[PDB]
């Protein structure tokens, strides 16, 4: 929560925008008349989520991804784990806290430029996804990801998320969370901001082997 100390003020994105943690410099949840049932992520979900992140990257680095149209996708001579950020993950938790599904304008940070993954699931049972859930469901986009043509020459509308994932650039990880109750149906929204940001038009999601 260190980072909320920083003036988001003074940082400009690329295409502009007054920065998240400028725009809302509180922690606390502002979902209009939404009723937030928690928010915010356990050491354990942080731990389960970045496993999770690093299992599908080095699953698919080894070769083991057999999906994607057509599958498989294909090894990676450069794909490191992610690490947690904490900056990230206070940003994104800033972002979650506005319950409003979506990217945010300007999330970037002092240090690099920022991507992002957002996640949400609604259901008419008081039940709620667990955060791995949400993140394999991004995963899943593999199945229609063809590694014969390069990042640019895909559908980002339905994989946008999996590239975010695999792009061997990006090092570092930090998610918020929040539950909510909105017209009865109770949500699970996950933001995953991404440093330094992938997808990026020209350029490859790992050099292949
Ligand atoms: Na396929």
């Amino acid at each position: 929560a260190e980072a909320e100390f920083n003036n988001y003020c003074k940082i400009k994105c690329l295409k502009g925008g007054v920065h998240t943690a400028c725009k809302y410099g509180s922690l606390k949840p502002n979902c209009g008349n939404k009723v937030v049932v928690s928010y915010g992520l356990t050491k354990q979900e942080k731990q389960d989520i970045l496993k999770e992140h690093n299992d599908f990257r080095q699953k698919i680095a080894r070769g083991l991804e057999t999906r994607g149209n057509p599958g498989p996708q294909p090894p990676a001579k450069n794909m490191k784990n992610l690490v947690w950020n904490d900056e990230l993950a206070y940003v994104a938790q800033v972002w979650a806290n506005q319950c409003q599904y979506g990217h945010d304008t300007c999330r970037d940070v002092a240090k690099y430029q920022v991507g992002q993954n957002v996640a949400l699931t609604g259901s008419t049972a008081a039940k709620y996804d667990d955060p791995v859930k949400l993140v394999k469901m991004w995963e899943d986009e593999v199945k229609d990801y063809n590694p014969k043509k390069k990042f640019s020459g895909n559908d980002f509308l339905k994989t946008g998320h999996y590239t975010q994932m695999v792009w061997a650039n990006t090092k570092e990880v930090g998610c918020g969370s929040i539950k909510y109750i909105q017209e009865k149906w109770h949500k699970h929204y996950l933001v995953c901001n991404y440093g330094p940001s992938g997808n990026f038009k020209n350029e490859e999601l790992y050099q292949t082997k």
